[PDB]
C-alpha cells in the first residue's frame, strides 16, 4: 500500500518526507517567533522575528539585520511552532494569521506539495512544472478513501464527491475558479479523468465525454501573456451517472466566449487554436479547395506578432482534434464545414474597404470577398450588398444605406463574431446530443471559470464574470455557515446583497436594468448611459463610486476590492446587433452547418432579451442548479505573473488569497475554534506533558482533560466535545510549547 510504503512516488510527491521518529522532543526549542513586514515598504513581504523579550502589553523581537523592533501583542502575526510547518489543512494552524497561512503553503510548495486544505476548500498552486501525481496508479490510491485519510489532491476531493453522491443519494457539484494560468482546466480534466475511471463502464462513452474537451479546446482557447492555454470562455459540465454509480453521460454549459479575439489580438497573443490548426494541419489539397495559405497571409492571424506556441505543433493539435471529432461523432461532412467556416471567416478577415467615391465604401478586388462565399455557399453579390449596403428601417421605409469604410468594416466584424459565437454553440449543442441523456439518475457537475477579474481596464465582460463571483461568494458563504453550524452541533458546542442588487436590481433599478433601458433607444450613447449610472448610483448607493475625473468609469464596490470599469462600447455589447441583410444572406447558404447557425432559433438568437438580461438569466439557472447539490470548492492559485516554477511570490499570492475567499474565510474561523482534535489523536502526542497519562489510553478524554488540567489553561480556551476537543485560537501552540 504506497500510503504505507514510505518509498513509493505517493510519498515522495505528495507528502511531508517521514523520518524515523515522530517523538514530540524532536521539535522542542525554546525560540519563539513573530511575522513581520521588514518595510511597510511592503505588506506580503515579512520576516520571521524573534521575540527576544516581552513586556505585558507588546513583544520586542529582533529583526534579521539585527534591529531591535516592538510590537502591540494584539497585533502580533505569531509564527506557529515548527511541527505546524507542512500541515496538510490549514484548519490544523494555531495561530491562524495571514503571513502564518502563506507560511504554510509556502513550505508545502518548496516540497513541491501543490495541493492543502484550507478548511472546505483545497487550495491547489500552479506549480508551472509537470508532477507524476496523475498517473492510473496515483488514481488508484485516492479509491474510497476519505479526505484524512490521504494527503490533499484533486482526486481526493473527486473521490469524497463521488462517494457523497452515491452515499447520501445528493448530486454534487465542483467549483473550480482563480486567474488565468492558475490550472482551473488542468484540474477540471483530472476531476473528469477520476470520474471516469472509478465510475466508467470497463468504453465509447467514455470516449466520448474525454474526447470533447478537446474540441472545445481547440475553439474556446488561445495563447494570451497570461497562458498559453487560456481558456476563453466559462464551462459547466454535468457529468451524469445511473443510480448504481455509473457514468451514464454528460452536459456541457459554455459561457461568455470572447468572440472579440477573434478579429483583434493583443501583442505576442494568439486568435483561438483552431485556425492555426487547420492552416498547419490542412492537407496540400484541402488548403487548395480553401483558399488557405500561412497565418501571415491573414489579417485575422497576423496582427499580433505570434503565430506560433513554444513547444506546440499545431499540425500535431489539428490530428487530435480532427480524432476527437471522429470519435465524438462529427461526420466528414461536418467536419469539412466547420472547416469552411473557419477558413471563410478568415477570408471575410482579408475584406478591405476602400472609400473616395465619395464618403461610401467599395470593393475593387473582390478576391476575398469570393473566397468567403465559396465556402460559406452563400451568393456574393447578396454578401456584398449586406456589407456595404444593408436596409434599414425608417420606420416605414425600409432603405439600403450606403456604409463608409469604418462601419462596412465594423460590419464585416460583427458577421465574423456572430459565425465564430454561433458556430460554438452548435459544437457544444451536437456535442450535448451525443453525450447528454435525458434519463440521468444523479449528476456531479464540474464549473471551471474565472475568479474575480480586476484587470488594468474592466469592461462589460468583467462586470458580468465579477457579478457571477459575487454570487459563488455568497454561495460559498452560505454553505460555510451550515456546515459550521453543522459541526459544532454533532459535537454539541456554541455584505454581497448589497453589491448584487447593485448590479441585477429591478427597483429601483441597477445597472444592468439600466443598462437595458439604454439598450432601446438607437441613438443613445456612452454618454447618456454612465450618466444615468452615475444619477441613480452617485453618492447615492453605498457601492458605487463616480470617479474624481474620468468621464467613462464608475466604480463598483464587490467582495473582492473596487473594481473601476470603463463603459465603452457597452450599448453595443448589449445589443450585439447584426445586419438584418447578413442574417438574410447567410439563412441561403447552400452549407448544411451554415444554415443551422442563421435558421435555427436556438442559436441564431438570445429569446429579444439583451445580453445582460440573457446572462442574468444564465447565472440564475447556474446557481439554482448549484443550489441543489453538495458543493466542494477548489481555489486555484498562481504563484507569481510569470509562468515560472519555483518562485512563489507573497504579493501575489496574498492578494489572490485575500480575493478569493480562503483568507475571510480563515478569519472567521480564527475567531472560535479553529482547532478540533479526536480525543485519542490530542493524547497521542501530549500524554507525556502530564504526570499521569498513558500514550493509549482508552478513555481519550479524560486523558484530554487531564493533560489539559496539568497545564492549569484556561478552560475557557477550549471546548469539551463529543468526539474532539475544541481549541480557540492559539491554544493548541502554547500546548505544544510546553514541556515534557
Ligand atoms: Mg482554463
Amino acid at each position: 500500500n504506497p500510503i504505507h510504503d514510505r518509498t513509493s512516488d505517493y510519498h515522495k510527491y505528495l507528502k511531508v518526507k517521514q523520518g524515523d521518529s515522530d517523538l514530540f522532543k524532536l521539535t522542542v526549542s525554546d525560540k519563539r517567533y513573530i511575522w513581520y513586514n521588514p518595510d511597510p515598504k511592503e505588506r506580503d513581504s515579512y520576516e520571521c522575528g524573534e521575540i527576544v523579550s516581552e513586556t505585558s502589553d507588546s513583544f520586542t523581537f529582533k529583526t534579521v539585520d539585527g534591529q531591535d523592533r516592538q510590537v502591540k501583542k494584539d497585533d502580533a502575526n505569531q509564527r506557529n511552532p515548527i511541527k505546524f510547518d507542512g500541515v496538510e489543512d490549514m484548519s490544523e494552524l494555531s495561530y491562524l494569521n495571514e503571513p502564518a497561512v502563506f507560511h504554510n503553503l509556502r513550505v508545502r510548495y518548496n516540497q513541491d506539495l501543490i495541493y492543502t486544505y484550507s478548511g472546505l476548500f483545497l487550495v491547489a498552486v500552479n506549480p508551472f512544472k509537470r508532477i507524476p501525481i496523475y498517473t492510473q496508479e496515483m488514481v488508484d490510491i485516492f479509491k474510497g478513501r476519505r479526505r484524512n485519510e490521504v494527503a490533499p489532491h484533486i482526486f481526493a476531493i473527486s473521490d469524497v464527491a463521488y462517494r457523497s453522491m452515491l452515499d447520501d443519494r445528493q448530486n454534487q457539484s465542483l467549483l473550480i475558479t482563480g486567474e488565468s494560468g492558475a490550472g482551473k482546466t488542468e484540474n477540471t480534466k483530472k476531476v473528469i479523468q477520476y470520474l471516469a475511471s472509478v465510475a466508467g463502464r470497463n468504453g465509447v462513452l467514455e470516449q466520448q465525454i474525454l474526447q470533447a474537451n478537446p474540441i472545445l479546446e481547440a475553439f474556446g482557447n488561445a495563447k494570451t501573456t497570461r497562458n498559453n492555454n487560456s481558456s476563453r470562455f466559462g464551462k459547466f459540465i454535468e457529468i451524469q451517472f445511473n443510480n448504481a454509480g455509473f457514468i451514464s453521460g454528460a452536459s456541457i454549459q459554455s459561457y461568455l466566449l470572447e468572440k472579440s479575439r477573434v478579429v483583434f489580438q493583443s501583442e505576442t497573443e494568439r486568435n483561438y487554436h483552431i485556425f492555426y490548426q487547420l492552416l498547419a494541419g490542412a492537407t496540400a489539397e484541402e488548403k487548395k479547395a480553401l483558399h488557405l495559405a500561412g497565418p501571415e497571409s491573414f489579417n485575422y492571424l497576423n496582427q499580433s506578432g505570434c503565430v506560433d506556441i513554444k513547444g506546440v505543433s499545431d499540425s500535431e493539435e489539428f490530428k487530435i482534434t480532427r480524432q476527437a471529432m471522429d470519435i465524438v461523432g462529427f461526420s466528414q461532412e461536418e467536419q469539412m464545414s466547420i472547416f469552411k467556416i473557419i477558413a471563410g471567416i478568415l477570408h471575410l478577415g482579408n475584406i478591405k474597404f476602400e472609400k473616395g467615391a465619395g464618403e461610401g465604401a467599395v470593393l475593387k478586388d473582390k478576391t476575398a470577398l469570393n473566397a468567403a462565399s465559396t465556402v460559406f455557399g452563400v451568393n456574393p453579390s447578396v454578401l456584398e450588398k449586406a456589407l456595404m449596403e444593408p436596409r434599414i428601417l425608417a420606420g416605414r421605409d425600409l432603405v439600403a444605406q450606403h456604409l463608409n469604410v469604418e462601419k462596412s468594416s465594423s460590419s464585416r466584424d460583427a458577421l465574423v463574431k456572430a459565425l465564430y459565437g454561433r458556430l460554438f454553440l452548435w459544437l457544444v449543442k451536437k456535442i450535448n446530443n451525443v453525450l447528454c441523456q435525458e434519463r440521468k439518475a444523479y449528476f456531479i457537475g464540474v464549473l471551471d471559470i474565472s475568479g474575480f477579474e480586476i484587470f488594468k481596464v474592466n469592461s462589460f465582460e468583467q462586470l458580468c464574470i465579477n457579478y457571477t463571483n459575487e454570487k459563488l461568494q455568497q454561495f460559498f458563504n452560505h454553505h460555510m455557515f451550515k456546515l459550521e453550524q453543522e459541526e459544532y452541533l454533532k459535537e454539541k458546542i456554541n455584505d454581497s446583497q448589497a453589491t448584487i442588487d447593485l448590479i441585477d436590481g429591478r427597483q429601483p433599478p441597477g445597472i444592468l436594468a439600466l443598462l437595458d433601458e439604454q439598450s432601446v433607444f438607437p441613438n443613445a450613447t456612452d454618454n447618456t448611459l454612465i450618466t444615468k449610472l452615475h444619477s441613480h448610483f452617485s453618492k447615492k448607493n453605498a457601492k458605487y463610486e463616480e470617479p474624481r475625473f474620468s468621464k467613462t468609469e464608475f466604480g463598483v464596490t464587490h467582495y473582492a476590492g473596487q473594481v473601476m470599469y470603463e463603459i465603452q462600447d457597452w450599448l453595443e455589447k448589449n445589443k450585439d446587433p447584426l445586419q438584418q441583410d447578413l442574417e438574410l444572406c447567410f439563412k441561403d447558404s447552400s452549407d448544411n452547418v451554415v444554415t443551422k447557425l442563421f435558421n435555427d432559433p436556438n442559436i441564431a438568437s438570445r429569446a429579444f432579451i439583451t445580453v445582460a438580461a440573457q446572462y442574468k438569466e444564465q447565472l440564475a439557472s447556474l446557481m439554482a442548479t448549484l443550489e441543489t447539490t453538495n458543493p466542494h470548492f477548489v481555489r486555484c492559485i498562481i504563484p507569481n505573473n510569470k509562468q515560472l516554477p519555483a518562485k512563489l511570490e507573497d504579493k501575489v499570492v496574498l492578494d489572490q488569497l485575500r480575493c478569493n475567499g480562503v483568507l475571510e474565510g480563515i478569519r472567521i474561523t480564527r475567531k472560535g475554534f479553529p482547532n478540533r482534535i479526536i480525543y485519542a489523536d490530542f493524547v497521542k502526542r501530549y500524554y507525556l506533558l502530564a504526570p499521569n497519562v498513558p500514550r493509549d489510553a482508552e478513555d481519550s478524554q479524560k486523558a484530554t482533560d487531564a493533560v489539559l488540567k496539568h497545564l492549569n489553561i484556561d478552560p475557557e480556551q477550549y471546548r469539551f466535545g463529543i468526539t474532539k476537543i475544541f481549541f480557540r485560537a492559539g491554544q493548541l501552540a502554547r500546548i505544544e510549547e510546553a514541556r515534557e
